């Protein structure tokens, strides 16, 4: 950050420096997560340069701990990157000189991106080929579900890790045993067979140009 000298700078206030992503912590099995540290000193005016002695520390379950990458932005702020090694909680702990800040410290569960968020976790399935829900083969058959909500899909929410792999969701229900005769064809021909128009009519309908005289009878007079 600073280069027109090196001899004197203020040490930030842990009373006033603090930290944000954009909202609150969210951390994944399949990616790191990031946040930023804003720096402020004795009267609440931001830091006028950088390279202050911050630290970030990322704890998991039992006895797991990893030191996180602070980096100075050249502006009075710092970028930080971190990860959650276990499908479980991680914990995020931030320090200035030897002192805490706010927003941090904080705990955060580790999940596969959006897989199993709201409301896509509640997505319809037969229990088929496995102890719960779908089987792990893409095409386990001819239909993803059989429906228990009423109305058309204009009014039914879809929410998925992908719109061709996931399916609709709903959390509303009455007391009963309702259904409609449908789902989402996974494979195979929707309504089976072929359409056709009726013929009415058959032969014959046409007759002789006259009915012939079979005899004359009358003999010699």
């Amino acid at each position: 950050h600073h280069h027109h000298h090196h001899a004197s700078k203020p040490a930030p206030s842990a009373e006033h420096s603090y930290a944000e992503g954009e909202g609150l912590v969210k951390v994944f099995d399949n990616a790191p997560a990031e946040f930023t540290i804003f720096a402020v000193d004795t009267k609440g005016v931001a830091r006028t340069d950088g390279g202050d002695p911050f630290e970030v520390a990322i704890n998991g379950p039992d006895g797991l701990v990893v030191d996180a990458k602070v980096t100075d932005n050249n502006d009075g702020t710092y970028g930080v990157v971190y990860d959650a090694p276990v499908e479980g909680n991680y914990n995020v702990n931030v320090t200035l000189r030897g002192n805490p800040i706010k927003n941090m410290p904080i705990d955060v569960k580790c999940i596969e991106g959006a897989n199993g968020e709201d409301s896509s976790f509640g997505s319809f399935t037969f229990t088929v080929a496995a102890k719960n829900k779908k089987g792990e083969v893409k095409t386990y058959g001819g239909d993803k579900f059989e429906v228990s909500i009423t109305g058309p899909a204009e009014e039914i929410t879809l929410d998925a890790i992908d719109n061709q792999d996931g399916t609709y969701t709903a959390a509303y229900s009455l007391v009963g045993n309702g259904r409609f005769s449908t789902g989402v064809k996974l494979n195979g021909k929707h309504i089976e067979g072929s359409p056709f128009k009726q013929v009415l009519g058959n032969e014959l309908f046409s007759t002789p140009v006259w009915i012939s005289q079979a005899q004359g009878i009358r003999a010699g007079p």
